[PDB]
């Protein structure tokens, strides 16, 4: 995990955003892995991103440390679920669509390009950007 | 701090709920240790709650285990910090009403006996209960 994850610090830039989002091992259950690359952001604020998307916040782990050039990046690791109606995954394609679309969707959300409602929860619905 | 955990979590019952509200040895920011006794409970239910009295969550650290009658019980660590407008204690009497008021309200609001929205932000702004 050490190689995955400072190859992802590493890539990172001054306020740079990174997710990454995988399976847990039980069921309907995910893991997204986010890194703050330069500032900390309060739970107040990024839980409401993740709220718009329709999935539920179970547990949260913060991380911290610096990086080769000094500068300090943050990693989150939530564990969430998503609803119970929304439709599952056909294949494995299909989850790898899912979580590129709901890393990018979630990365938009932060930079204040969109907007926070419950629209955005189509995007893991009828599978939309 | 073993000491006082243990105590605390005896003294719970099925389904209880226990909070403590301490000051961090930093300036306004406060520690919030959040019992559970016998269920779990997840962030986007127990945020709103403390995101109604005026204060900005910060950080949450989890914890679990098992009682002495084989009750699970939970402990949620919440590092937070008021709303600056928020007036400060004027002596130390002053900090320890507003923490039982705090503690107070947010277990009447967990047990549905109010309601969730910005009055509750009176309780730490006009010392009301």
């Amino acid at each position: 995990d050490a190689i995955a994850d400072i190859s992802l610090i590493e890539a990172l830039q001054d306020d740079s955003v990174k997710l990454v989002l995988a399976d847990t091992a039980e069921d309907r259950v995910w893991k997204l892995t986010w890194y703050l690359g330069g500032h900390s952001a309060s739970l107040s604020e990024l839980l409401p991103m993740l709220q718009s998307m329709g999935v539920v916040v179970l547990e949260e782990r913060p991380f911290t440390l610096r990086r080769t050039d000094g500068l300090p990046v943050w990693i989150y690791q939530f564990k969430i679920s998503p609803h119970p109606s929304i439709p599952h995954a056909p294949d494995a394609e299909a989850q790898r669509d899912t979580a590129q679309r709901f890393a990018d969707a979630v990365t938009a959300i932060w930079h204040g390009r969109v907007e926070i409602d419950r629209f955005n929860e189509l995007v893991m619905r009828a599978g939309l950007t």
